[PDB]
């Protein structure tokens, strides 16, 4: 009775120390804790039993050699929306990591939610996420990035383009929207002073600061066209601008300065005047004399092939030489040009002969009527109608 | 209780048929091997090792919940490693996968599938703090960046509306529709919305024509390289008005076409005026003829045309700013080789005819003159003078 | 002797082999190995000790078959601060994974900071992150990309919109920003020729290459316009075009062609010229016909309701038809048009009527006074004044 028997129900109250291997061959069940100094293994499934708190596996640094850790880290499994205090919502949360922080854990809330939370950085190869973005921090990409959406920026600099010396972004200042420039090596900063271009977000109105060249012309459907402080219409000199007809490309506003003399030789030139002094009242008239070609500027105006028109105005080249304007007219039924008439202005004046009027000294005419009287030097010749007879009258 | 094979023997392997029940601290010095379960009631520990076997199923760690109570969880929680490559069904891909989570659904599994590829799934929201990723990145879901995004790449976007630029109350963005490119504005307070009326920029994508539809300034110059200039409906060339028109030389920034609006009499005083004219009739023919008054001085148009310092002109046209003023015009041409205007001419027209002391030519009427000759005949009143050249006679008729 | 007791503590020298449930209630403490054949269990914690090597867990693969992994896999904590080599900066790592490699690791460096390693595709729905963002490779958006802060691209081409056939971006070549275009079909590819936008990063100037359009309106501030090779002034073509007062919109400079009877015949038409010629001197001259209607260009300059003044030309539409100019002045004070002045040119010279002047042939006048002498056929007649005497001479 004070030994232990081998093929009945036993309850041993010694101590037992078993120096051999133990062989069990149906379950150990122990009201109390296990320590094995090897190894341990079981099959299928280890669990972890909770009564009243959260269960954990504990794994030891050991010591500060090899290839041990600096610190001893942990698996718990636990929860706060039982713990009665300020925040409850954290009901399953399974956590790793160390004595001084957690790594990282997962969990699922009372709203049901799951949340996996790193307290540190994530280094993924690659990322694929089904669902929404935030980044709080700086981001940066090393290659492309395409979206399927838009791309939206809520900074007034919203879009910079940096390449060599230069940036060029876009940028709304909620006034106008600015295509602007930065100084040379200062890429990622301010805007120079420059302003390529800007559009008034209220009105839609572009305005280009620095000057526009435009190629394959230029239209304005409406508001017309204003211009500080001049314009100059270059139109296409070839060798026969006096006999060319003109064209779809070739009608329109423009002048051409016709400097040489293998064209000018064509076109009229200006006329030598001279000054005559009338011997009775002593007033000064202008005489024509030769004409002599000269470079000239051609202008031309109205914008159809019906509606056209020309003027040529000469300029001295030479210290003596007078200018003198023609004017001719696009003949689309007749396909010519009409013919350059001289324009009649005070350095041209026309002539007695121009106009078929009688030369006001030293005239020869084939006949003259005289009404009221003829006076000869001191010698009055007065005819008298009512009778026959002249009168001879002297002063 | 009789045959000494009923107890125990200490010095000999044996084989115990009873339930043993030991009350106090048992010590092992050598293995323990059991072909059935082990429950404790107490912690458990082990050393450097710990293995879950497998004979034919997947297997697992549990942490059981417990009572609610304390920092206790709601759930219970499972790591276990399985897959289904031996499985027989549609999916054989997931060959390895360690899975963590509760009774519920899991909450996240690292997975090695059958082509040799890890993946991390997280079945919510993953909150690191930084992001370093190695490799790709796909999001299918709206993304929101707090602060500057850059890229050593193209940004590159298949939305029509492209490119967003939102503050104060406008949004601005670059819109491809796939004919035209537009630069469009959005209504006050609907920055994220769509463009109104307004068409401030466009290009089309085709030919790559520009189209401003909101009005154009510029400023520092305009050159058109080809093709030429059309307006609708007019075109206002303003001139720089100074003090000193009259004597101007011109330079390489006044050439060009231009009108100015002289109407300071310090200046139209300088330059040409209208003249008054009479007008006369002839006692003869009773045809009306206009004579020259008084120069008056008026405001006045001046009109520039000419592209170089060779080939420039300038006319001169008043206008009346009283009653009876009349309107008179004025040319002049300006001379390079001896640096000047020359003078003001004036424009001969109906409204400002030539004079007979213009062109030397006799007055109409109570004229005056140094000498004349008639060939054929000379009447005075009734009586006709005619010569007879062949003698040296003339006969007097009536 | 030599049976087991069990009332006091005793040392079993023999191999146990236990059939029966074993029940313990007290610690169970073994200095070896622990195997299970069945599941095991234990309350709130698991340890595994250390002794100068790393603990871990390992998930054995088992049978190829049912719901079995391919590979066994284990979670290892572990080191190597104390390891003495190359790299000591891993020192607390919880480490997931399997034979071929890891699959997933916790650390904490030895500047105490964590990372989370992941040697895959992370996969969650969300991501939130509450610091930086890096991302060497390619990214993709599925919807739109929204940031508090600029955009910045260090690529050439910096900003690409595609829709349809063609792809529109945005290009900083370090010298030039160019607005290009792609080929159709090429939304990804490169620029072909078209040059619609360019800004010269240096001074900001603007070249549009492929034509321009404007609508409501164009303002030159300064710096002038210059054309190759034409202007088309287009003015607004009324009915009351003859008597139409200017207004702000319609001052300035334009040409219109007036070809519809029902307007040019309010206009002054052209005048029949008439070749004569003179007796005398055999020198011709023209003298003035009928006015015949006919169409026209009516062209405007000046650019205030004070300052505008028109042309009128007439162009021929019949084979015998002449041109005439015409002009007139705006008068603002008076509110109403000038009336048409004939232009006096070579083509449309003036007549003698129109001057005053007495014709060269065939006149009549009221009275003429002669100082010199006045000759009829042969006969000269002179006047010598001091004495008072008149002379009759013969040739």
């Amino acid at each position: 009775s004070q030994f232990i028997r081998r093929d009945i129900a036993q309850t041993v109250n010694g101590s037992l120390t078993l120096t051999q291997q133990t062989n069990l061959s149906a379950p150990l069940v122990s009201s109390s804790t296990g320590e094995f100094g090897g190894s341990l293994a079981a099959n299928r499934t280890f669990t972890i039993r909770n009564t009243g708190a959260p269960t954990s596996i504990v794994f030891e640094k050991g010591p500060a050699s090899g290839a041990n850790p600096a610190q001893s880290m942990s698996i718990r499994v636990w929860g706060n929306q039982f713990g009665g205090g300020s925040d409850t919502t954290r009901s399953t949360v399974f956590e790793v990591g160390d004595d001084t922080s957690h790594h990282f854990y997962s969990q699922r809330n009372k709203d049901g939610n799951i949340a996996f939370n790193i307290n540190g950085t994530v280094m993924p190869i690659n990322i694929n996420a089904s669902g929404l973005m935030n980044v709080n921090g700086t981001a940066t990409f090393g290659r492309s990035v395409t979206a399927n959406g838009e791309f939206i920026s809520k900074s007034a600099n919203a879009f910079r383009a940096i390449n060599g010396d230069y940036g060029f972004f876009i940028r709304n200042d909620a006034s106008n929207t600015y295509f602007l420039l930065t100084a040379a090596g200062d890429q990622t900063g301010g805007f120079n002073g420059l302003r390529p271009l800007l559009i008034n977000n209220q009105s839609g109105q572009i305005t280009i600061g620095e000057g526009l060249i435009i190629a394959k012309g230029v239209t304005i459907n409406s508001g017309g066209l204003t211009v500080n402080s001049r314009i100059r219409s270059q139109g296409t000199k070839t060798s026969d601008l006096y006999t060319r007809a003109p064209t779809s490309d070739t009608v329109g506003f423009w002048s051409i300065d016709i400097n040489d003399s293998a064209t000018y030789n064509q076109f009229p030139g200006y006329f030598k005047m001279v000054e005559k002094t009338n011997e009775v009242t002593g007033l000064p008239y202008l005489e024509r004399g030769e004409e002599v070609k000269s470079p000239g500027t051609l202008t031309q105006f109205g914008n159809t092939l019906d509606s056209l028109y020309q003027d040529w105005i000469t300029y001295p080249t030479t210290p003596e030489a007078r200018t003198t304007r023609w004017t001719r007219t696009w003949q689309k039924t007749k396909n010519s040009w009409s013919s350059f008439v001289q324009v009649f202005d005070g350095g041209n004046p026309p002539q007695p002969s121009d106009i078929g009027a009688l030369p006001s000294d030293n005239a020869t005419m084939g006949n003259l009527t005289i009404r009221d009287f003829l006076r000869i030097g001191n010698v009055r010749i007065v005819p008298d109608p009512v009778n026959k007879t002249v009168k001879f009258e002297w002063v």
